[PDB]
């Protein structure tokens, strides 16, 4: 399914990658150079994905402020629900804050869009995970 292949969180809305700082900050940026934007997405449960930084070691979670931050420990908050939305884009909603209808989006200024500030029809929720980091020599498991 996934073997050492990180991706970036695109926000067609503005067009930037979601990065996580070791200071517990989350902001967008369209600079591949940025050595952090590289996040590793994983699936734990059905329709559930995990976003954590492979640079510092923090997990992408949405507090009550709706803002994104790095959690010291693995909490359901770090776990989000991913689905296939129209326009050919994927979305993400916080578990602990799923009923809150919060989406991981960014503004055009490359700023995180408050959780309790997202809705359907916006180009902020629509996210496209782009492939990052390439590693030659790719083999598979044989029966």
């Amino acid at each position: 399914m996934n073997y050492k292949k990180p991706k970036l969180l695109y926000c067609s809305n503005g067009g930037h990658f979601l990065r996580i700082l070791p200071d517990g900050t989350v902001d967008g940026t369209r600079d591949r150079s940025d050595q952090h934007i590289q996040l590793q997405l994983s699936a734990e449960s059905v329709g559930e994905v995990y976003i954590k930084s492979t640079e510092t070691g923090q997990y992408l979670a949405m507090d009550t402020d709706g803002l994104l931050y790095g959690s010291q420990t693995p909490n359901e908050e770090c776990l989000f629900l991913e689905r296939l939305e129209e326009n050919h884009y994927n979305t993400y909603i916080s578990k602990k804050h799923a009923e809150k209808n919060w989406f991981v989006g960014l503004k055009k200024n490359g700023s995180c869009k408050r959780g309790p500030r997202t809705h359907y029809g916006q180009k902020a929720i629509l996210f496209l995970p782009l492939p990052v980091s390439s590693d030659l020599e790719h083999h598979h498991h044989h029966h």
